[PDB]
């Protein structure tokens, strides 16, 4: 009648039989130890880099104990509930005979946070001096206070590392002169073994491991403001900003959606020339049409004024900044402050030529336009030349995020009286020692060549992503990532449980941009993020 | 393995005690509890409009069966053993109907041929409560398999005696459905470990191409949604077509971008070559359509209506009256750029439009397929004697130019070829496709058809990774709809999608793409149409 | 009628959802037909020693529709579709503290 | 409940009450025993002739293993996939008590093919006497690198034999003094035993043993260019010929169906005068019509010229060459070089009478027609019946092949220039010590009475299976094949893994027709194909 | 000098890729200081 | 004749079984099956 | 199991062994001067 798991009618096969010698016996081609290939050697979960700056204490390796460590245990926590079980651990330093440098090592129990200075060191460690070969080999025990933990529990058994003894070399002269590598390499512990497994696919209950958010490389980055990917990083005081903005509680900041698509508008022929916008043909924002820029104009003035710009022009690179030539009327263009479009045009009482897609953010007042940091229903904005007849409407929307209008110097969406509030902008006050950042961005003028710049708020795979998922991270708790260069200067950045991201330096700028980027997982808000640069 | 000193953190775990504990307040006991119970696979409904004989479950042995050995696959290379396969029948009791399944050894494609049975077959039936199971057993000429091979002996379900629901006989009466579950034989076993990031030396298990919603299916050829159907005796197209081998006649990379290059003015509007400016093909715009003109032509004023207002149900014909037309507007094979201006004659208020692919001799264009880097042009207007232009570029596509009913796309001749065309006909009793995708028309609103290649999000996959395919045998997807339709498309190396069926109707737009690996292209694919 | 019904239990800090996948899970297989009425155990796993009232953590139990309930005289409107009841009895091993 | 293939509830015949020990005297009919007779008695294989001319060492039976070997054993292994195990070898000769000289067997091990030399003997071997009236039986055991053989496995243990010592006898002299012959019988091994069972109709995933492609026969062999019937060899040092031209992996260069049938195309009556340029109506190469011939004119000729000279006939044989003098000349004509065929007139509105049809490929500016190497939807000409100035339009119907234009000598196809590509050159040159032919047809002419032929690349037959079928032969190892005429000569010839015909000649000369071919498998393109011919 | 080197054997049907991450395997790693060489096996996994 | 240091790839091989058993399939038998037969070195008549 | 000396392996032998293991008397095909340099272009032609 019911159907207990597994059984029920068998028959094996036509000719069936699996009878092992051929398996088992096929096993032969192989030496095989055990089903565990795991258990036998290390991975290299990661390595960090060691100068002759950093002074004896700065700890400069924070891992917390978790199968997050090792690779394959990672790659099998995503069909587990909880582990258990210690990770065996090597790691060595690939440095040069020339150097000299101790290093230590310890095993900080479950509940507690290492504190940069020499006497944390007072504790059962190892030491590694510069000069050591042979790898060492040590294990991180299961303190636990439950009987098992389930993925995330972020109170696990950390292991660190820090300068016990600074390294230095017998060649001074020069900056940042150099260093070495240094290596850990896991292994999955002989008491782990994971636990109760989950059913594919399944949310779990308490938030996934954060770290995933942004992409291992530089490259494909991009912004959310914009989609030109990544130019430079910037840092100010505060940060604000919404729109292409999500959170980890997905909040909906703006009312965009994570990614970018044409924006499309239907209108009615204002029987005037620059006419009436308003509509909302695609969009998941009562009338706000997802898609239109965080930017608004910043002084109220007249969609009429063909032809601006400053002076000839020709004369390019000649430091401005006004104060005081008179000739190259800097700054003005008419109407600068616009989002210039790449429009289809309209069409229904037919008769026309595309053309016009210069828009921002204001309200209709027939020949003047007036700002407003507020965005409603009635608030979008547009450009035209399609001539009044009997005055018909569904026009042929469309456009495309494509350029702006050369004001000045001003990286686009600089300050609060620039951002387009939907309802309340979310902003990010320094926290602990840490201060917010700024993603970089190009962005097409219109009357110059090429140039200026736009503030964003987050990676665009930041966004989406956040947007999806589902990661539980404590209030006052931050995202660890590395990101790194070439030349060698690395930092941090910690996420925001608001969606934006910090960092512990005080400024940085000439870097081999083509970067890479990792997890350490999370550290809390207070606690500062050390780096490298200069 | 093991190289390397060891030491103790003053504070070692006492292994057992802890960890050979915590399992009990885990009901954690079967140490492997995912090789003693039975997971589900896929799940198709049998009906009573199913012919005696037809195909309803070919699959092959191998990890690609159950989930956990899926996802366990990923970090080995062998793997020897059995797999054990459930099927749950669920029909109402006054059902009547047998299932016969079969066990193909390796070497051999199953058939959808009747003459299947010809071969020891076992009796499974509708009306039966407790489900049947039974072993897919692994013969094979090696000591162990690599994720590459795909021929084993192979498993499937046939219709026997057709499928009878008494009380039918009308409007409606459906089938009933039956779901497909695996566990992991004890005979099977993983092998070699896979080292992170490998490549697999004759390629992967394409098997992954085209994505599982319908909604993320965009065509090759714009940066629009899927949407629906064509099927013609022959296609082509190699604009932004790829290679199993990664070998692409196209100039463009999967993803869809604007087309930023120079210009060229001199005080005559028109003409411009632009080139040379972010490409990967000498002098080739990486976004730039295809179809050329169907003629001469050069441009002309402003519009040209063709046939007035309120033009619906009552046209698209050709000539649908005499004060009518559905063709001429001087542009008619222009596609609808992102217009915008760079600068350095700088004095703004351009946006241009049109541009094709052809010839430029003064105001005259003249086509050709032929896709040299001189021969692509714009439209546009400078205004100040000299020269010194590096103007317009970074445009978009957006529209085409109003015409007939002639979806771009069907026509061998207005297609732009960079040497050679990807052609591909009817290969036996399968039939070649084309992907329909909707595309706004530059004055009817929205309109006209355009056919595509191969999904977006597929070239993109063969653009990158290589796969394991022989020439012989085209992979396949199970598509499926909302309703209860359903076909195969059956990827052929040069990279084109197939299909057994002669023409398919509309149906309910949620789709669910599958995969059943590969078959060969020696014959069709059945299906669920009407 | 014929139809399936399945039984899966979801451990702690897992919250099951409304796909299929959720069946790639060991289940347990359930008959529209069984007039006898099914009476399994939700087995506490548990972290803790002992549960503080508000865990809102804890083992838990789902029934998902394995295969559709067909019906011989299909056609129009919502068809039908029988009732499913669900009753408790505080197992053996369960105890205060 | 279910059931096995078997199972079932039993009833047993109606009237047969009676339905047993019937076959008891049925039996003694035939006295048969072992329904495997075959696996015990043995079969015919084949015999060679053993001359005393025949130096030192060299090669009698190249044989390999599988059930190729015996008919029945090959027979019987169309119902399976798999077979192992040996196969025993009987063979004998019959010498007389007076000849002397000794024979070597050796068995080759798979993965290594036979040279004819010498050294061939510094291997283990067993000598053999041509007094031994016993006639020898050993077996092939089957080593093997997998578990089962899989029906097309081509590589596999091997058995040869080579004259060891020469043949000696007492009377020599002149002449091909003598020399016995030599047996092979076949018996399937005991070990020998198959393993898969394939079903009826499934379709095997590799391929069949190219050992099935030319007609055992010369009768009906007939070209590929042309539907007339074989009737020589072309000894070449070049081949190419893409028209009706198939690949091994089923594709193929051309552009037509590998048979002969009617050409029907739609041309649209130029009003004027003859014209061309008409597309095909229904065959599976977009404008290029399945069927149109293969070469074109070798001139920028005109269309005109009544019944053209070429001068001289009834001056038969006086002709060949370049004219042969003044007065008699060898070639022009106007319209020479042009496949002649009959031809059934359209009719589109009016007017009657088939008439005419001369065709080729070439472009047809003007009342010109210069020749295009390159075959395209514009290059398809002909000759007609238009008429009437209305500009009656779509004349046309169908046309066949008949003829072609007295080029002189010229065995048409023998030259690139002249040979039509459709964008590729499928050919093959001299590939080992081998030499690619041709096959020497013959195409009926008009002008002049009856005479002149035409090379061919694949024998029709073949690319007929090529096209239809799928196989698998190494892309260095031909396609053994034997040919005999009437006599005794004999040669063989291969199959490129393109498509071509191979020989081991230099030269091959007149040989009786009534010819017959056979089929050995595969070798390694690098050997020479051995022949007894001249 | 100085600098770390690590070898790996690769299973039969596989070719490596130039990542660190193709470096997760059992390796053998040999510091540029090394000075005794070091000796591993090729073991012969082979299908046939 | 061996000196270094020694080390294993995780997977290392079960001699016996693999080798000690493809001779079988491989008829290999004598060892040194080129010391049991006779060559052929020169043939003069 | 061995093979019979000057036998030709069905399936060809190891293609290492090509060009000299020595420059010097490299020398080309379309001339017998020996190798001067080495150039590189988009394409290569030739036959004889």
């Amino acid at each position: 009648s019911i159907t207990t798991p597994e059984q029920g009618t068998t028959v094996g096969g036509v000719i069936a039989e699996p009878s092992v010698q051929m398996s088992a016996a096929a096993d032969m081609a192989t030496g095989k130890s055990v089903d565990s290939e795991w258990e036998a050697f290390f991975s290299f979960h990661t390595s960090v880099n060691w100068s002759t700056s950093e002074t004896q204490g700065k700890i400069l390796f924070k891992q917390s104990l978790g199968p997050l460590l090792n690779p394959y245990l990672t790659h099998l926590a995503k069909l587990y509930v909880a582990w258990s079980g210690s990770i065996e651990v090597r790691f060595s330093i690939s440095g040069s005979g020339v150097f000299g440098g101790k290093l230590a090592a310890i095993v900080v129990p479950p509940g507690i946070e290492p504190i940069q200075s020499t006497s944390m060191l007072q504790y059962p460690h190892v030491l590694f001096d510069a000069r050591q070969v042979e790898p060492v080999i040590f294990t991180i025990p299961d303190l636990r206070s439950t009987l098992y933990h389930l993925m995330s529990d972020t109170d696990t058994t950390s292991l660190v590392i820090m300068i016990y003894n600074d390294l230095i070399n017998p060649y001074a002269n020069d900056s940042n002169s150099s260093g070495c590598i240094v290596t850990v390499e896991t292994k999955p512990g002989p008491d782990f073994k994971f636990h109760l497994l989950k059913p594919p696919g399944s949310m779990l209950t308490h938030g996934s491991v954060p770290c995933d958010l942004i992409p291992k490389s530089s490259s494909l980055w991009i912004g959310n403001r914009f989609w030109s990917d990544i130019t430079d990083f910037v840092i100010r005081p505060f940060v604000f900003q919404a729109n292409r903005h999500f959170d980890f509680n997905q909040e909906t900041a703006g009312w965009s959606t994570p990614r970018f698509r044409p924006i499309t508008v239907t209108i009615s022929q204002k029987e005037g020339e620059m006419l009436g916008i308003g509509v909302a043909t695609d969009y998941i924002v009562p009338g706000i049409p997802d898609g239109w820029p965080d930017t608004t104009i910043p002084n109220e003035l007249i969609p009429a004024g063909d032809y601006a710009i400053t002076n000839q022009s020709g004369n390019d690179i000649q430091t401005k900044e006004e104060y005081e030539s008179a000739m190259i009327i800097s700054n003005n263009t008419n109407f600068k402050s616009m989002y210039i479009c790449g429009s289809l045009q309209r069409a229904w009482g037919n008769k026309k030529v595309s053309n016009t897609a210069f828009i921002t953010t204001a309200t209709v007042k027939e020949n003047k336009l007036i700002p407003s940091n507020t965005i409603d229903q009635t608030k979008i904005a547009i450009f035209q030349d399609n001539h009044v007849n009997r005055d018909v409407q569904t026009s042929d929307d469309t456009l495309a995020l494509l350029g702006y209008t050369g004001i000045g110097e001003e990286a686009i969406g600089a300050d609060r009286e620039k951002v387009v509030r939907i309802g309340v902008l979310p902003e990010a006050g320094a926290r602990g020692g840490n201060h917010p950042i700024f993603y970089r961005n190009s962005m097409k003028l219109g009357y110059v060549i090429k140039s200026i710049d736009v503030f964003n708020s987050q990676i665009l795979h930041t966004s989406r992503q956040l947007s999806l998922n589902n990661y539980l991270l404590s209030p006052d708790s931050f995202a660890v990532y590395r990101i790194i260069d070439s030349n060698g200067s690395w930092f941090d950045i910690g996420i925001d449980s608001d969606g934006f991201s910090f960092v512990g330096v005080s400024s940085i700028g000439k870097l081999e941009f083509p970067l890479t980027a990792s997890y350490m997982g999370n550290q809390l808000a207070k606690i500062r993020l050390a780096s490298n640069i200069r």
